[PDB]
């Protein structure tokens, strides 16, 4: 076995190289948004920048699970990047909705890795898994939540334009 | 021969001095749009700050273009500058339209004169333009789309005056 | 056509999207790098650093051509971002000389690129390609040659390690 | 029953006591591991500050175990710290290996007291023992599997006082 190996078995390492390649789709997910704000035709910078944001947390997230494999002796195995379904977003209000499904698709995968160490006993990685990621993840789907219901409030058009600069900035 | 010349072209000397012209142009236009958004009766002063930020952007691009000409050992010929094709400007939605169709038409003039640089091998003078010239009028042409497909979102009326008072601000 | 678009070929367009992948992958082999040399069996952690810091760099690139397709009127059209060839990367010497072999093959294809845009006479892209591209592969280039010529002076064993502490961090 | 108690059991009780003096135990074996790299014929000064550092945080393990003990409402009950397996304990190498070793007893020491804490349904017990104890000791394992490596490719003699100079201080 690696030096570290210990209590760590070997579904749990697999499991953890799929949500490292969870974590970076979604991170893959958000440069695109990002870029596609950024795009001439629809110009919402903030929005944009918010994009870019989540996706530089993805990435920290990919990182910090692989940290974690090798810390528990665990060998990362990395997978191709699928690129996104869309190449292109739709609204505000759209891309926010898409990105509430994506982050509820990753945070189902962290609660079934969770269920993986807590059948082999591994106790550790439980207490990992519930502060490093299933915290964040109840956060961010609240926050999502709420970007949702505001752009559904404010409207298109002028409200889409006021929430880039009061809310995203 | 004036004592700086090297290298440099009669035709490259009289398209620099075209292009000052068309530099003083656009300054032109941009103090004529300035001083439009200025008028009580449009009272957008935001929008007026830019054309004049913009006017006298265009009068250091003419600068930089007649100490350039000086410095090759080019002598500088001035024009009439022509007065701009309107009086008036419309919403500011048009008035973007209009500047963005000024500028690509300078980016155009600015291609075909390093044109006539590559022609005569002026490998100095089609270093200037790109840098000094060319990456900036790439850049405006692609801030300009971006107000005018905010300006298309947020309508007229109080979109307008909020563009006013966020982004051109 | 979109707003911004001039004197922009799809040809540049397309491989534009093109490079962007490659940067994107080449981003993701440094990553894979970074996190062998992070393992508890390899455990050179300057190294990791430093292959941390070109993951980083490669993304930089990636979006820096990103966003330079949306500003010239272009669209970014993403593709799956290939897994790296090996999952460990042998010795700091093979590791480098693995990256010097990818930083060659990303020059080449830059050069390519480069050579699209002359062909459609695309000045600014081929001064934005040169300042921005360019000159950084060959910088890049040079510096991952003297780190081979180091790690072969070194030797294996105490020399690696030597090297980890004085030179890569 | 003492004024705290509520939800504690006698097993549990009587686990923290175990695990009390192993704390206590590591911690004697690396205040000898300290003294013995102080010798004047082993003389590598960084090493000893390491185990003396160690030693310290063992004993702080101790006491903040003893301090939960009696926030529980248990009642310490301290056992002879036994001396240590060895008086002398070999190379930087040698030292290494037997402190992983010592590292992974107490780790699985801490699960079997995770276990008897999940058997009586203390929630609390499991998350102070998962936050304060399970999680450091990854980290700690983790730590010593890379200086073992470090220590195998430095090799003895002038690799071992790099190591102590470089690494260990
Ligand atoms: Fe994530
Ligand atoms: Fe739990
Ligand atoms: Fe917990
Ligand atoms: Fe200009
Ligand atoms: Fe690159
Ligand atoms: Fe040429
Ligand atoms: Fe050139
Ligand atoms: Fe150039
Ligand atoms: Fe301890
Ligand atoms: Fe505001
Ligand atoms: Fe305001
Ligand atoms: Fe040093
Ligand atoms: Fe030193
Ligand atoms: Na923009
Ligand atoms: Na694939
Ligand atoms: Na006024
Ligand atoms: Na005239
Ligand atoms: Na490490
Ligand atoms: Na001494
Ligand atoms: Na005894």
């Amino acid at each position: 076995q690696t030096q570290p190996r210990q209590n760590f078995h070997v579904e749990s390492e697999a499991g953890i190289n799929k949500q490292i390649n969870m974590e970076l789709y979604a991170s893959y997910v958000y440069q695109s948004m990002y870029m596609y704000f950024d795009r001439d035709d629809v110009a919402l910078p903030s929005f944009a920048k918010y994009f870019k944001h989540n996706s530089e947390e993805e990435r920290e997230h990919a990182e910090k699970l692989m940290k974690y494999q090798n810390k528990r002796g665990g060998r990362i195995v990395l997978q191709d990047i699928q690129k996104p379904d869309l190449d292109e977003w739709g609204s505000p209000l759209e891309a926010m909705q898409t990105t509430l499904a994506l982050e509820k698709s990753v945070n189902q995968a962290l609660l079934d890795l969770h269920k993986i160490a807590d059948k082999h006993g591994d106790a550790q990685m439980m207490d990992f898994l519930e502060g490093e990621y299933l915290k964040e993840q109840v956060d961010a789907i609240e926050e999502i939540s709420d970007h949702i219901t505001n752009l559904k409030r404010v409207g298109t058009g002028l409200g889409e334009y006021m929430y880039d600069k009061e809310t995203m900035s």
